[PDB]
C-alpha cells in the first residue's frame, strides 16, 4: 500500500488508491495534546505513546511551523490520519512533504540533511492504546510547491515558467518553476501569514473558543462568506453576521495585500497556479494583478488537495 501524505502543520491530507481503482482522499487535523485523554465509556479516545511520551488527539487550543516537520507530534498526527483514513491497519509506504525552504537550501539545491531528517522521523516507534498502529516502511520526501504544478509543467516549454502560489494555514510560499521542471527560477517563503489569519479573525468576530474545536465553524463561515442564506442559518444572530463579514474582509484584504507585494518580487512567468487551503481566498486578486490570460491561470475547487494529488500522480 502506498499513501501520499501532505502533512501540513494545520491539516494532514492523504491520498491513495484502492484495489477497485478508486482514488481516495482524507484530511486529518494536527490537534493533539501531551497527555492521554481519559474515557469512562462514551467517548472514543486516541491515546498514543510516541517515544516515551503519551499523546492524544483532541480539539485543543490553537498556538514553530518548521520545527513541527521533524517533531514527535508530526509522527503522531500522521499515524492518526492513517488510523482514521478508513484504510486497514497495515505496513505502508509513504511519500511525505517538506516546505520549499526546508526541502531546498538558499541556492535552490535540495537540502539532503533536512530530507534524511524527515525520513528518519517516521522511524520513531508509536503505539495506540487498545489498538494497532500502521507500520511505516519506505518513506520518500517531495518538495511542497512543485508536485502540484508538475502536470502543467510537463506541457510547458522550457522557457516558460509556472508561478506557483501556495496559501497554507500559517504560511504563504511562492515559487517560479521552468517548463518541464527544467529548473527553479525562484522561491519566496513567508511564514508570517496564512489562512489562520482569517480563521482567528472569525473566531474573534464571534467570541469563539480559540481552539481547534470551533475551526469547523470558522471554516464554514469563511467558505460560505458570500452566501447570506447560509450565513443566516449558521449564525442565529443577525448582528454578528455584518460584524464577522467586516472582520473577515479586513483579514482578506491583508492577505491580498501581501501576496501582491510579494508577486512584485517575481517576473518573467508565463503561467500562474494558486494552491493550498486558502487558494480560493486570494485567487481573484493574483489573477487580476498578474493579468495572466484565463487559459494560463490554474486553480481548482479542491485546492487543499492539489499538492498531494500532484504527488500521487508523480509517484503512483
Ligand atoms: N476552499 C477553501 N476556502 C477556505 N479555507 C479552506 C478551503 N479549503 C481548505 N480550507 C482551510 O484552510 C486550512 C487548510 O489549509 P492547508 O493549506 O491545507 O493547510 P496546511 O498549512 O496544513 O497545509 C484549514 O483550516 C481548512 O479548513
Ligand atoms: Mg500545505
Amino acid at each position: 500500500m502506498l499513501v501520499f501524505i501532505d502533512d501540513g502543520s494545520t491539516n494532514i491530507k492523504l491520498q491513495w488508491q484502492e484495489s477497485d481503482g478508486t482514488i481516495k482522499q482524507h484530511i486529518s487535523p494536527n490537534s493533539f495534546k501531551r497527555e492521554w485523554a481519559v474515557s469512562f465509556g462514551d467517548k472514543k479516545v486516541f491515546n498514543y505513546t510516541l517515544n516515551g511520551e503519551q499523546y492524544s488527539f483532541d480539539p485543543i487550543s490553537p498556538d514553530t511551523n518548521i520545527a513541527w516537520q521533524y517533531s514527535d507530534v508530526n509522527v503522531v498526527a500522521v499515524h492518526h490520519a492513517l488510523l482514521t483514513s478508513g484504510l486497514p491497519v497495515s505496513e505502508v509506504d509513504i511519500v511525505c512533504t517538506l516546505p520549499l525552504t526546508e526541502y531546498y537550501d538558499r541556492n535552490n539545491q535540495p537540502n539532503t540533511e533536512n530530507i534524511e531528517r524527515k525520513k528518519a522521523n517516521f522511524r520513531k516507534k508509536i503505539t495506540l492504546n487498545g489498538g494497532d498502529t500502521f507500520t511505516i516502511k519506505d518513506v520518500k520526501v517531495m518538495p511542497e510547491s512543485i508536485p502540484a504544478g508538475y502536470e502543467v509543467l510537463q506541457e510547458l516549454d522550457e522557457l516558460d515558467s509556472l508561478l506557483i502560489i501556495d496559501l497554507g494555514g500559517t504560511t504563504l510560499d511562492i515559487s517560479q518553476v521552468m517548463g518541464k521542471l527544467s529548473g527553479i527560477s525562484k522561491i519566496y517563503g513567508d511564514s508570517s501569514l496564512g489562512v489562520s489569519l482569517v480563521t482567528s479573525a472569525v473566531k474573534d468576530a464571534l467570541s469563539l473558543a480559540r481552539t481547534k474545536g470551533s475551526s469547523y465553524l470558522a471554516d464554514d463561515i469563511i467558505i460560505h462568506r458570500k452566501d447570506n442564506n447560509y450565513l443566516k442559518q449558521r449564525i442565529n444572530d443577525e448582528n454578528k453576521i455584518s460584524i464577522v463579514t467586516e472582520a473577515m474582509n479586513e483579514a482578506l484584504r491583508k492577505l491580498e495585500q501581501r501576496v501582491l507585494n510579494t508577486l512584485n518580487e517575481f517576473s518573467g512567468y508565463t503561467h500562474v497556479m494558486v494552491i493550498g487551503g486558502g487558494a480560493e481566498l486570494i485567487c481573484d486578486a493574483v489573477k487580476k494583478h498578474t493579468q495572466i490570460r484565463d487559459e494560463r491561470f490554474f486553480k481548482t475547487n479542491n485546492s487543499q488537495y492539489d499538492l498531494v494529488n500532484g504527488m500521487y500522480l508523480i509517484g503512483n
